[PDB]
């Protein structure tokens, strides 16, 4: 590769994601990923960096799968593309199916599919207001979520985020959709009785329900732990909490597993770590461990039986919906995972080790608090010992000069305001995780001055 | 393939894309496609069908690409995914973006990437708001779209589509979205002058943003043509008007350019064959043959020089924008394109092939019109030659009946209302663009005893 040649032709024609284009510009292109293996990525000047966010949270079988390039070979030649739009569909998206629906278990027996995180919950959006048509009433209309959740990139995706400044572009929220408060015991409820602070974060959202009335909403929508909020890990009984609000007006419950799901937290599945039965989730990510664009959202029975039984066109899907490659590589992807026990190693193993190593970080100077579930976790850095106080009481400076050190010291992790974040792939090592984390206190140490100086 | 056990865990765990899922549980499962090569797909019980749909309006290269299936298999050992969210990027989105770039010419120079056609018009509405933004005209919000446009199955997408009855489900459209008259001739300026008819079509858009207030409005949307809608041809002369309009007040234009791109009709992108110049496009679909899911907004000069002189996030992206697999694959698509001649014999050769064959339609009692550009046509059915009067003056009864016969005859096309669509991969031959036509006439002779006795 022509590292300089693709960095010019970065900026002259590619636009990346989510990005600040004028940064961009600055350093003279995108940073070039060239190569990858395991748990390390390669850029375009031969630097080794360990992956400590699985590519975008969602490689979870890690780099260098040859069998995931042999199944996606094989769909190719035999059948690349066809639709499920005409009454047909194809043999590797009902496999697929079937194999999802034995890992969500409860009364989650159907998926529809899609190819992003954001076009999931775009469908959760338009089945969950069409079901309550097809049920009789509708007035059930409105979506409750919380600030700084998160759940994609589309109008809708944004709308049911809880991110302000992400609303800001496209004039978003779109109507229909309330938000609540998260339940962020450390920057939100510091000190108080953890008991006490879920409670009041379960009763802002019956408080909205009430002010919007009962008769109103269609649904609640969460991600289990909040992913790009910052791995916000709910204080326990929460879950459990939102749950019984659920069922006490009737509303249904929907769970964004895009980060959570396949294996993350332990389980096949986020909500399956807390025994709460949603009626729709949205997956995508880990489906596939990234290898190809797919996604799916997975639908109660009793959903579906009104869809069976009343008839008409549910009017809404993509022509990538159950694309037989992407398909093929994404059952292939489970099939991995339950041959290499990920999912139980995430939540017998690794995870404990994670916790482990990340509380020895517990003594360092920046640190307010570690925090983990399976192979996803937070640090959060702070001004003082025993405060959530944060430099400059502007919270966004610290992080990102902590994150910065770790990538110069080989370590691919983020900074979401002032908390490192990291989501390393499943088949990371004891020893990889030592590694991560020395990185991490490493940098911090180096952070330390720079941060004490501003 | 164990068919029927496909079929039974198809009804237990899949719900296909677009459908009443009562009719698919009543036919005991979707029809399973097993197999292709060419232009012809296989189904489970053995039947060969000539797709005259090109699997969704896509396979533009043909089935049995063993070389697409190489480039996949190839980078997916080398590196299957990396994001675009860190300040990164790799090789095939860069490389890719460069050869779009080549592709769209004018000022269209940069590219956004997602991974569904409906995602790209997200793009392109939280783009042209926050661009606007950026030019201190904050005003500018509205959307000016067309009745049975169709853009795509997210919540944006069905509310810049113009189809009611999709509207009705998620209760859409949203917020800074208005519609306004089709320019179809057929149904609605039958025995019209054309310039008057595209004069009254174009004058609605004018009107519309004079309701608005053109101080609000931030662009009109249209596909070049009408896909889903029925392969709507706007008369001669409709897009140069419409061009003027948007450059009259100051207003962006988009093009849809999901099916017409690509090779459809003639031209890497069917603006191209009208001679205007959008400020952004939508495309997937050909983009790859749907041999991977990717999709992609074109961006002009313009609107990428405020993103890069004023800076600041621009909060918009998917995990699998840029994805490198599937652009390393949409990459070789376009070489086979370019290879083959695909774009210039659709143009002179194809193309004018299919008018010439479709023509000979015209002395069937049962036909009203024949219209076609590039590789793409419509049929349309009536109940009295020379008019555009529709059997039981319903439209949308005669349309299913022909399209089952020639399904059971052989050939994949879709009724659209009263009209019987076709849009064949570019590789189709001669002789197979005249079975393609034989079918249709053999099953209108089969459909005209039982139309004649609704
Ligand atoms: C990643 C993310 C999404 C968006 O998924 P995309 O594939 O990028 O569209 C949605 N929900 C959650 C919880 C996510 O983390
Ligand atoms: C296909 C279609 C879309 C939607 O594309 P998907 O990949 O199915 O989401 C958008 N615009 C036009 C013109 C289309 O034909």
């Amino acid at each position: 590769h022509d590292i300089a040649e693709l960095k010019r032709l970065d900026l002259a024609h590619h636009l990346p994601a989510q990005a600040d284009h004028k940064v961009i510009a600055e350093q003279g292109g995108s940073r070039i990923i060239t190569r990858a293996e395991g748990v390390y990525i390669h850029d375009g000047e031969g630097h080794q960096i360990l992956d400590g966010m699985a590519g975008l949270w969602c490689v979870n079988v890690g780099y260098g799968r040859e069998e995931l390039a042999k199944a996606a070979y094989d769909q190719m030649l035999e059948l690349p593309y066809y639709n499920t739009f005409f009454k047909t569909a194809t043999p590797p998206p009902i496999e697929l199916a079937a194999k999802i629906a034995q890992k969500m278990g409860g009364h989650l027996s159907h998926v529809f599919y899609n190819s992003s995180g954001s076009e999931a919950n775009d469908t959760v959006f338009r089945l969950v207001r069409h079901f309550w048509k097809l049920k009789g009433e509708p007035s059930r209309t409105v979506f409750i979520s919380r600030w700084n959740a998160y759940h994609g990139s589309t109008v809708a995706g944004v709308s049911l985020g809880g991110m302000k400044h992400m609303h800001k572009q496209g004039d978003l929220p779109i109507a229909g959709v309330e938000h609540v408060m998260q339940p962020y015991q450390f920057g939100d409820g510091f000190g108080e009785d953890p008991a006490a602070f879920r409670d009041r974060a379960v009763q802002a959202i019956e408080d909205k329900i009430l002010e919007v009335g009962p008769e109103n909403v269609a649904a609640f929508i969460g991600e289990p732990v909040q992913g790009a909020g910052g791995v916000i890990i709910p204080p326990d009984g929460y879950w459990p909490a939102v749950e019984a609000l659920c069922r006490k007006y009737g509303i249904l419950l929907v769970c964004d597993e895009v980060i959570c799901g396949f294996g993350r937290l332990g389980q096949w599945f986020g909500h399956q770590h807390y025994g709460i039965k949603p009626d729709l989730i949205a997956m995508a990510k880990g489906l596939s461990s990234g290898y190809l664009p797919i996604s799916a959202v997975g639908v109660a029975d009793h959903i579906v039986a009104e869809l069976r039984e009343k008839g008409g066109d549910f009017i809404h899907g993509f022509t990538y919906s159950g694309h037989p490659t992407a398909a093929a590589v994404a059952l292939k992807n489970i099939e991995i995972m339950e041959r290499e026990g990920l999912v139980e190693r995430t939540r017998d193993e690794t995870g404990p080790y994670l916790a482990q190593a990340l509380a020895s970080l517990n003594d360092h100077p920046l640190v307010g608090e570690v925090r983990s579930l399976g192979l996803i976790g937070a640090v959060e850095i702070v001004r003082e010992k025993g405060t959530n106080h944060r430099f400059l009481d502007k919270e966004g400076e610290a992080g990102p000069i902590v994150r910065d050190l770790c990538i110069k010291n080989g370590l691919m992790v983020r900074a979401i305001r002032d908390s490192i974040v990291c989501c390393p792939p499943l088949i990371i090592t004891k020893a990889q995780i030592d590694e991560l984390v020395g990185i991490i206190r490493k940098s911090l140490d180096e952070a330390e001055p720079v941060l004490r100086a501003l």
